[PDB]
Formats: structure tokens, C-alpha cells, sequence
């Protein structure tokens, strides 16, 4: 999984990544990198229909379920071409399946003058002559892999290869699912930006900061990213709402609660749930009856309301 | 193609909708409506690395191109369904095939609060069934049709004499590709929205209004709603571009085009529809031609998909 040669690599960028960490600058500049660029920042959402099953309290919803598939992957991929400048490296590679990873980092690439060579199996690329074409519009170099087995695999080390080769200018991108993924921190830390631009957004729509912010926790990660811009804010409470069933507070909230809050949701708002979220909205509203009028709940709507419906119609 | 029986009641909704025309109240009650719910208002993007190529203007790039089709069905459902609720009417009916009107409709009555019935062949009924679900979530009535040929023209049928039948309450709503477009006045309207959020959003971030705004012309009817507001601000340049009222008009080549959007491709990362390459040639001409400084605007209208085999080729 590996390559011991690629440790080294690593390390360095690890180490100037952590260096990077030590101050809200990387995130600050990549949070102005996104702007009206690919979908950042989505909009806050605020659900004036639903004020009156929560207690008279005004409930936002962040909108990350209106983002889509990559819109998002550009603005995962922006970040590491941002620590690759500031890294000082002036190339950047990385290898794609099906191609969708190249036309991102192609994009960021170009985005921010930086060049750009992807490497794609013999088999990926006779294809796929569209992502390809995407790829060369854009300005990278598209190498077609014809070693081994001509497949994914096979991009994956002749971009270690060259990574390890070139590691003075050339910052490797990762993405692919099939491929690597060494560097964790980074994308744990790149949805915090979700939690900035709710930061800013709820002190322009309301004129001050929340009562609380909250999200459906036990969910992978990407919804926990609002939360972290608001630690800081001492009149801020911050509530994880945990699927039960039968910092931060974790409270419980049971099958029913999030599915009366979900029709509630497609009804009120129009606007149809992940189960997921609906926990969360179901919260939001016992914290609102519980905080009572003028009480400000940010809410994070994370993800793909596309069938939890298939669940959400046999419920009833 | 629309019955007789039905002209009593287009009117009438052909009479409120020129009342609200005309109105400042309407468009600004379906701008705050539809505000941060699907997808508008669009992203307006200073594309900075242009600038060079632009005398060293400022372009600002509308971004049409980043809508999601179908967050544009409700973004336009929503104006009918706005429209609708001033006419004091308080239930809304429709048809649809697949169902993807239909679930955009009962998106806008939940929205709106207005009851919800909406039409549809047993037979899409049968093959199609959780839009028929996500209808039903949102809390429409679904009548799920068995009369002759189950199928989208009696889905037609039903509605209309729904329609003639309730007239007193009920509104009709259509956009469904093949059904009936009896009003062509809105359709056009509601792309105005595009200069109205334009006209907000380039003050906020360049301090001013703009010293052009400029749009594709001779196709994709989308594009020119992004002037409208644009009209009494007398000295904000009006520029339709075309391939070759207050606005003027002006010609692209294919090959101006084409290094516009080359260009848009390696300095910005976006890849636009070749009409929005009109526009992005027509943008970097008039920086030159306006100065350091100018502040221009750009519709990017249009999806950058299918234009890139005809770019590809070109190289």
C-alpha cells in the first residue's frame, strides 16, 4: 500500500503541512480561493416556515446537500494545490480512473498557474476521449500508461515513480478512490471551511452569532467541519445529534423524532432530507422549543437526500 | 392544442400576471422566495487572471453555467406558484410524465403552502414510482391516471378540466417539455431574476455599479435577462454579442471565440459553452477597449458540456 520510497515524500509534505495548521491563514487564503468559484461558499438557508414547530426560535439550514459531485471535488482538490504553492513546488501530478480526478486537479492546476501531468491507464484513456479532451482544454498533460496491465494500478506507480523522482517541484495530488489516500489531517481539516462560511453567514443574516450549531454526529466525517470555527465562541453551544433509536453536547434522538422531523422538513420547506439530517433538524427544533423566541440554531443539512426516500416512503 | 373552454381562465391569469408585471413587488418577493433555496442567487466570480488580457479591466463572470437543471425548474416553479398565491388562488395542479415537474410543483406548493394535485399516467405511475413518493413526501395529492391510453395526453385531460372545473382556486402549472406553455410573457421574465441578483452582488464586491454588462446574443434565450435591471442605470453599457434598446450590438468571429475560451480554460479552470466564449471575447475587447480599471460583467449562461468535442476538434 506504500512504497517505502514514498516516505520521505510524505514526511515533507506532513511537515509542511502541520507548519501550515499552526494558524487559520491556509484556510482563510483556500476559503477566498473557493469563493463563487465551484459552489463555495453554499448557502445558509433560513427555514422561516419551521420557526413555528420550534418554538418561535429562527432556524438556518447550511445548505451542504446543494452541493454536487464535484463542484465538490474541486473544492477538495483547490486546497492541495494550494499547499503545493505554498510549498513552493511548481508541478503537479496525479493519476485518475475513469477521469473525473484528472478534469479536478487539471482545473485547480490551472486555476493557480500551476503545471499539471496526469497519469491514466492504456485501457482508461481509449475510453474516455472526453475527460481526456477536459484535461488537455484545461492545459495538463495527459500520459497514457502503458506498462503493466494498462489500468489503474499502473497510473498509481508511474506517478510514484515520478513523485519520488521529483519531489523539488512536484506536489502529488491524491483523490482517486481506488487510489491513496496518506494524508488524513488534510481532509478532516478542509471541511472546517464548512463551519467558517457559517461563521460569517449567520452574523450577516441575523446580525449576531448562533444560540448553538449542530449537527447529526455519528456520520462518517464532513458534518463535525461545522462546528469547529465556533469552539471559540463562548455564547456558542455546540450539539451532536446522535442516531439512538428505542465541547459538545451529544444527545440522542430516535427514529421517530428524526422521521416526524423529515415530513415536517418536505413539507414546510419544500425541501426533502437525508435521514441523516433529519436528526439534526429534529434537534434543532426540541433545542428552539427549549431556547424559545429570537433563539438562533445553525444547522447543518449534510449530504445526499437522494433515497433515504425508498426508506423514508415505507415509514409511512 | 390548448380547448376553448379554457380561454375564460388563461385570461384571467393573463390579467394578474400583467398587473404584476410591470410591479416592482413581484420580483423582488420571489428574489427573497427563492433566496439560498435552489441554488439562486448564482455565484458572480472576478475571474482576476483575465484581467491581463483585458486591459487590465475587472471581469466578473455570472455563473449561469454552475445550475444544476432541475434546481431550475423549481427556481422557475416557484415564480408560477408565486404568482398563483397573489391571485388569491389556493390550490395548484399539474401534470407530468417521469415526474419531474410534478415533483418540482409539490416542492413549491410545500414551499408556498398551497394544496397540491398533481397528474400523471398510470402508466409513468407504474415505471417511475418514488418521484410519485417524493411527491407524496412533499404532500401532494398524486391521481395516478386509468382512462384510455394511461398515459401523459389524458394526464393532460384531467388537468384541464380540473382546471376549467376549479378555476375559482386552482391554479395550472406547466413546464414539462411537452404539455402546455400557454404563457410566454413569464418564462422570459423570470430570467430577469439573473440581472436583478447581478445588480446586488457586483455593488457589494467591486463598490460599484459596473461599466458594462455585457451578454450572447443570437441564441439560448437565457442569456439577455441579465440586462433588464440594468436599464435605468443609464451609463452602465449594455453589450448583446453576437455570433457572426438601450442594448448595442456587436459581432464575434469563431476564431475570437475560440482563444476567449482557450483562454477562460488555462487562466480560470472554467470551460464554458462556445456562446459564452462570445461573451468572455466580447468582455476582453471592451476592457481593452474601456481601460485599467473598467469593471465589466459577463452571463456565463449556458453548459460547458458537448461545446468541448467542437473545442477539442478546433485544436
Amino acid at each position: 500500500y506504500v512504497p517505502e520510497a514514498l516516505m520521505a515524500v510524505i514526511e515533507e509534505v506532513t511537515a509542511a503541512y502541520q507548519k501550515e495548521r499552526v494558524s487559520q491563514d491556509f484556510l482563510d487564503d483556500l476559503d477566498r480561493l473557493q469563493a463563487n468559484y465551484a459552489g463555495r461558499p453554499s448557502p445558509l438557508y433560513e427555514a422561516t416556515r419551521l420557526s413555528q414547530h420550534a418554538g418561535s426560535a429562527r432556524i438556518f439550514l447550511k445548505r451542504e446537500d446543494l452541493n454536487h459531485t464535484g463542484s465538490h471535488k474541486i473544492n477538495n482538490v483547490l486546497g492541495q494545490a494550494l499547499l503545493a504553492r505554498r510549498m513552493g513546488k511548481t508541478r503537479v501530478i496525479a493519476e485518475t480512473g475513469a477521469g473525473q480526478h484528472g478534469v479536478a486537479t487539471a482545473t485547480a492546476c490551472a486555476l493557480l498557474g500551476l503545471d499539471c501531468v496526469i497519469y491514466m491507464g492504456g485501457i482508461d484513456t481509449a475510453r474516455q476521449a472526453l475527460n481526456v479532451a477536459r484535461m488537455r482544454l484545461l492545459g495538463a498533460e495527459v500520459v497514457a500508461v502503458q506498462t503493466g496491465s494498462k489500468t489503474l494500478k499502473d497510473a498509481i506507480n508511474e506517478a510514484f515513480r515520478d513523485w519520488v523522482a521529483n519531489a523539488d517541484n512536484t506536489y502529488y495530488c491524491f483523490g482517486t478512490a481506488a487510489g491513496p489516500h496518506p494524508f488524513p489531517t488534510m481532509v478532516r481539516d478542509f471541511q472546517r471551511i464548512i463551519g467558517m462560511e457559517a461563521r460569517v453567514q449567520i452574523q450577516g443574516q441575523a446580525g449576531r452569532l448562533p444560540d448553538a450549531v449542530v449537527a447529526c454526529v455519528g456520520g462518517g466525517s464532513n458534518a463535525i467541519g461545522i462546528f469547529h470555527a465556533f469552539l471559540d465562541d463562548p455564547g456558542v453551544r455546540l450539539v451532536g445529534f446522535e442516531a439512538a433509536g428505542d465541547r459538545v453536547d451529544y444527545r440522542p434522538i430516535t427514529d421517530s423524532e428524526a422521521m416526524d422531523a423529515f415530513g415536517l422538513l418536505c413539507r414546510m420547506e419544500g425541501i426533502i432530507p437525508a435521514i441523516e439530517s433529519a436528526h439534526a433538524v429534529a434537534g434543532a427544533l426540541k433545542l428552539g422549543v427549549e431556547l424559545g423566541r429570537g433563539a438562533v440554531i445553525v444547522v447543518n443539512l449534510s449530504g445526499r437526500g437522494d433515497k433515504d426516500v425508498e426508506t423514508a416512503a415505507k415509514w409511512f
